[PDB]
């Protein structure tokens, strides 16, 4: 992912390097290749010009116009504002005692997989970890979770068709209770396009569970309509940070990139490959160097 946008970043700072000092025409037309990059990469085009003026401030503000390398103001400049832009320093949900996490998206992002994935990395880390299969419609879904808590050693509560949100509770309860589990993993149902119903459920379902973090997750691959999905789940049930699936993918990348600005919630998580280990702690500043070519 984000290949073609990395390789036209760089090649715009690249342009600047080894020719001295610039003027304020040739800032403008290097910040103009940046912007219209993001843009070709299918950033909004409020995301673009706010990075945009952001390093054109921050670049004024480090004298690019005096410097005899302004390349190099230009990449230290686009470098710390693409780190802001994902979210600055590395977040993780705050771990207490007993915790209880709903994972939300469509069917086809990665939230079931993902679900299975958390589950093994906080196993790893000392939780006691609980799936639970909340699909009260489609059997098919639960026995998917089932499958996977089995794949990564974590047991799994499913469901039963129709069963209240009360019922739910009490089962989810009981079972923590009895085999200490700290970490309750809710993979809510998912469909392929916003089920308004569903998410009244869901609104519902969050009511009487009372989780400690909603978690949306979207595929990186997809565009625009990937933060339409992030705005319906806002709105409607109450989300408090993201995990981006499939950043091992080809795609253009703006909407991903821009997710945490659109969205105002957190990038926890990454999916990095279809591995179980293939999901990890999601690092600002790791995704902004990697983009201008630092490793
Ligand atoms: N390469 C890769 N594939 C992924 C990743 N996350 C999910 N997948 C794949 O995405 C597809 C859908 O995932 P699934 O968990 O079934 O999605 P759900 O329908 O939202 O529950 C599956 O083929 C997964 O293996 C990822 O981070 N990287």
């Amino acid at each position: 992912m984000f290949q073609q946008l990395s390789a036209r970043l760089q090649e715009a700072i690249g342009r600047l390097r080894g020719r001295g000092r610039i003027t304020e025409e040739d800032l403008k037309a290097t910040l103009r290749e940046i912007r219209r990059a993001l843009m070709d990469a299918d950033v909004n085009l409020e995301v673009t010009r706010d990075f945009v003026e952001r390093v054109r401030e921050e670049a004024l503000g480090k004298q690019v116009l005096e410097s005899l390398t302004p390349a190099e103001v230009i990449l230290a400049t686009v470098y710390e504002a693409l780190k802001e832009a994902l979210g600055g320093e590395a977040r993780l949900p705050v771990l207490k005692d007993r915790n209880l996490w709903f994972l939300v998206g469509l069917q086809g992002s990665g939230k079931t997989t993902t679900a299975a994935k958390l589950a093994l990395y906080y196993k790893g880390k000392g939780r006691r970890p609980l799936l639970v299969a909340a699909d009260t419609q489609r059997p098919a879904a639960r026995e998917q979770l089932r499958l996977l808590g089995e794949k990564v050693g974590v047991p799994v509560l499913e469901v039963m068709d129709g069963e209240s949100p009360e019922s739910i509770r009490r089962r989810v309860e009981e079972k923590a209770r009895l085999e200490a589990r700290d970490l309750i993993l809710v993979d809510t149902a998912g469909r392929l396009q916003i089920d308004e119903p569903l998410m009244g459920e869901l609104a519902r379902l969050k009511e009487v569970l009372g989780p400690d973090e909603v978690l949306l997750v979207l595929d990186a691959m997809t565009g625009q309509e990937a933060l339409s999905v992030a705005r319906a789940f806002d709105e409607k049930v109450g989300v408090t940070g993201l995990v981006l699936t499939k950043l091992d993918g080809d795609a253009r990348g703006g909407a991903a990139l821009s997710a945490r600005h659109v969205t105002g919630k957190p990038i926890y998580f990454a999916g990095v490959s279809e591995k179980p280990e293939g999901l990890e702690p999601f690092y600002p500043e790791r995704l902004a160097g990697r983009i201008l070519g630092m490793g």
